[PDB]
C-alpha cells in the first residue's frame, strides 16, 4: 500500500512546486541593498563613517586606528509550515495542495524585499551609528579628522508646517555599499518532513511541510539616503537634490555624491513622470532633469 | 651569529615561559570556569535555571527552557619585556633570563584581577534583566508555566548609608561558579629576532611580546552575596542564614553551601577575630569557624 516509490515522487513533485514557485519570484531588493553573506552569529560594521582620502605625504604614512564600535546587525530567523491532512493517499486527489505550495514559494521570495522596504520607511523610527534616528536633523559632523569640537546640525528629513504628503525616497547606488544591507546567513531551505515510522504522523493524521531561513536587513550610511514628505513638485526635487548633492565631510570637503534613483510609491508615478522620464514640465518647456535619474516605481510602499 | 644559535636561542626562551604559567597561585580558578570559545562573542540562553531531576519519565517531563541572552564580548590583553643590547653576544644573557619567568607568573594570574574588577563594578554592569546586579526585584518563579509571576524580596544586605567596607560571601561547590572565564586564544610567544633585521639593527633588544584574548562575566546571580554594614558575629550569622536559607522553584533545597570569602585588607582586624581565634569569637559565642574562611584579597 505504501511504498518508498509514492513517497518519492510526491516529495519531488512538491518540491519542483515550490522551487518554480520561488525561482521566478521577483526580486527588488538587490537593486537598493547589499547582500553580504556570513556563517556566525552577527557581522561586525565598524568601517561605515569616514570616507576614505588622499594625503600629500609631507611627513610619515597617516595609518587610521578604526574605531572599536559596531553596528551589530543581530541577525534574526523566521519561518512557517502547514499540513496535509493526508487525504490525498486515499482517494489522490493531487489536483489540491498545490497553490499552497505556490504561495510559500511566493513569499519566500517576496519577503526580503517587504522587510527591505518596510525598514527603509522605517528611517525615522530607527537608530544609526550616531546614536540618532536615520532621518533627523541633528546629524554629528565634526570640524576635525580627529573628531573633536563643536558638529554641525545637518538635516536630510523636510516636512511642511503640517499636513505632510506622500513620502519620497532619495537614494544612491554609485557607491559599493547602497543604503541598505541585507544580510543572508542561509538561503530558504525546505523539509519534506514525512515519514511513515516519525510521529505526530500516525497519532496525527496531517503530513506537515516546513520551509527555514535566516536573514536581516540594516541600514548603512546615511550620507546618501534622503528622505522628503513634500508634494513631489519641480522646485522640491531640485532642493533636495542639489542639498544630497553638496554634502561635505569633515573639513568642509565636498564627497562627489551622485544620487542615481529616486524611489516613490506607485501613488505618486505620475509625479515621477512629470519631474522624470518626459519631455514637458508643468509650463511645458523642455525638462533640464530628463532620465537624469532611473525611477523605480513599487507596491511595497503602497 | 648564526641560525642554529637563533634556534637554541628560540628553543630555550619557549622552554623558560612554558615552564612558568603553569605554577602560578590562580585564585580565579575558584570562582571561574574555562571555556572554549571560537568566535569574537558568545551569547547566553538561561541564566538562572537550577538543573535538577524529577520523578516522572521520559526525558521530558520539566525544564525551564532559555531567555534573552547574555553577550561576553570577549576583550584583549597583552604583556611585553626585553632588554637585550648588551645581554646577546656579551656572555650576560645569564641575567634577564631567568627575571622574566616572575613575570610570566603574574600575568597568568591576570583573569584574577580581570575577575576582581568585574566582582568589584558589579553595580554599575547591565542584567540581562534589565536593572542593576544586587537590585531588589530578581524574579522567582512560582510555577513552571511561561512568565506566570515574578516575586522579589530585598536579596542583599545594605544599611542606611551607614559607612563600612564591602565584603563579598562566594560558593565554589557547585562548578557553575559565579563568574565566568572566556578565552579565544591562548597566550602566546614571538620571536622577532632575525639578523640584521630592519627595525631591529637597534642594538639586540629582541622584542617577546606575548598575546592573548579572553574575557569574564556574571553567571549566577544567587551563587554570590555582599554586605556593607559593620562586620560582626551577628550579622555574620544573619548573611550565612539568609544565603543558606536560599530556596529555588517549587522550594526544593538547594544544599547550596558557601564555600569562599572577600574581604578587604582594610576589615582584615574583624576577618581575623573571626577567623583563628576560638576562644572568645567564633568560638565560645557563637562558634562559627568552620565555613567562608576569609581569604582577604587586595586586587579590589
Amino acid at each position: 500500500i505504501i511504498t518508498p516509490a509514492l513517497i518519492s515522487a510526491l516529495k519531488t513533485s512538491f518540491q519542483k512546486h515550490f522551487q518554480d514557485a520561488l525561482a521566478t519570484a521577483p526580486s527588488t531588493y538587490l537593486q537598493v541593498a547589499t547582500v553580504i553573506p556570513s556563517t556566525t552569529a552577527s557581522n561586525t560594521y565598524g568601517w561605515l563613517g569616514q570616507f576614505p582620502k588622499l594625503r600629500e605625504w609631507i611627513g610619515q604614512r597617516v595609518i587610521k586606528d578604526m574605531a572599536a564600535q559596531g553596528y551589530q546587525i543581530t541577525n534574526k530567523l523566521f519561518e512557517s509550515t502547514v499540513g496535509v491532512k493526508r487525504t490525498d493517499i486515499e482517494d489522490d486527489n493531487l489536483g489540491v495542495y498545490g497553490p499552497l505550495m505556490q504561495e510559500m514559494g511566493r513569499a519566500a521570495g517576496a519577503h526580503p524585499d517587504e522587510l527591505v522596504f518596510a525598514l527603509l520607511k522605517a528611517g525615522n523610527a530607527n537608530l544609526c551609528y550616531d546614536g540618532q534616528n536615520f532621518f533627523d536633523t541633528d546629524h554629528p559632523v565634526y570640524p576635525n579628522v580627529d573628531g573633536t569640537g563643536t558638529a554641525t546640525t545637518v538635516s536630510n528629513l523636510f516636512a511642511p508646517a503640517a499636513d505632510p504628503g506622500a513620502a519620497w525616497y532619495l537614494l544612491d547606488t554609485s557607491r559599493s555599499l547602497k543604503p541598505l544591507i541585507y544580510q543572508e546567513r542561509m538561503k530558504p531551505s525546505f523539509t519534506s518532513m514525512t515519514k511513515e515510522d516519525d510521529e505526530q504522523v500516525f497519532m496525527a493524521d496531517e503530513y506537515r511541510y516546513g520551509v527555514r531561513s535566516r536573514c536581516n536587513v540594516g541600514f548603512g550610511f546615511w550620507q546618501l539616503a534622503a528622505m522628503s514628505t513634500e508634494e513631489l513638485n519641480q522646485v522640491n526635487f531640485e532642493k533636495v537634490y542639489d542639498a544630497m548633492r553638496n554634502q561635505k565631510a569633515d573639513g568642509g570637503r565636498p564627497l562627489d555624491i551622485r544620487p542615481n534613483l529616486l524611489v516613490v510609491p506607485t501613488t505618486l508615478r505620475s509625479k515621477a513622470k512629470e519631474v522624470v522620464g518626459v519631455q514637458r514640465l508643468a509650463n511645458g518647456a523642455d525638462n533640464p532633469n530628463f532620465e537624469l535619474v532611473q525611477v523605480l516605481d513599487t507596491a511595497w510602499l503602497n
